[PDB]
C-alpha cells in the first residue's frame, strides 16, 4: 500500500491528526502541498550513477575487444596458407636452376 | 511527508512547542531562521565526489582500449594483405632472373 499511500495523502492526514488540538500547521508546523518541490539528486548520488555508466561501458568493451582479436586471429591463419604460395613458388625455383 | 516535512515547519513546529513553556527560542534557544547559512561542504565529501567521478572517468576511459586495439588489428590485417604485393614481385623477379 505504500506506493498508494504516497505523499500527497501524508500531509493532511497529520495535519487532521493536529487539526484535532493544533489547527494553523501551514505557517509553523508543516509545509504545504503546493511549494513541496521535489529535492534536485545530490551530486553524489549523480557520480554514482556516472561511474556505474562507466563500469558498464568498460565491461561493454572488454566484449568487443575481446571479440576483435579473434578477427586478427583469423587473418593470420589465412597469412600462412597465403604464403603456401611461396613454397610453391620454390617449387619453381629449384627446378629453374635445374634447366640451367 | 519529508518535502513539505521540511525545516521551516519542524523549526516553528519545535518554535510552537516552545512558547508554551520556554518562551525564549529565537534568541540562544534557537537560531532565527534568516540567518542559517547552509554550512559548506567538507572537503571529506568533496573529494569523495571527486572520487567516484575519477573511477567512472576510467570505466568510459577503458573502454576505448577494446575499440582502439581493434583499430590496429585490422590495419594489420591490412598490410598482411598489402605485403601480398611483395610476394606478387617475386613472380616477376623469378622469371626475371629465366630471362637471362
Amino acid at each position: 500500500l505504500a506506493p498508494l499511500f504516497g505523499l500527497e495523502q501524508d500531509r493532511y492526514m497529520t495535519a487532521q491528526i493536529f487539526e484535532l488540538m493544533g489547527i494553523k500547521d501551514t505557517h509553523k508546523y508543516l509545509l504545504p502541498l503546493e511549494q513541496y518541490q521535489p529535492p534536485e539528486p545530490s551530486p553524489m548520488e549523480i557520480l554514482q550513477l556516472e561511474m556505474t555508466k562507466a563500469q558498464v561501458e568498460n565491461v561493454q568493451a572488454s566484449s568487443q575487444k575481446m571479440i576483435a582479436d579473434a578477427f586478427d586471429q583469423r587473418e593470420r591463419t589465412t597469412f600462412e596458407q597465403q604464403k603456401a604460395a611461396d613454397e610453391l613458388s620454390l617449387r619453381q625455383e629449384e627446378l629453374q636452376f635445374k634447366q640451367e
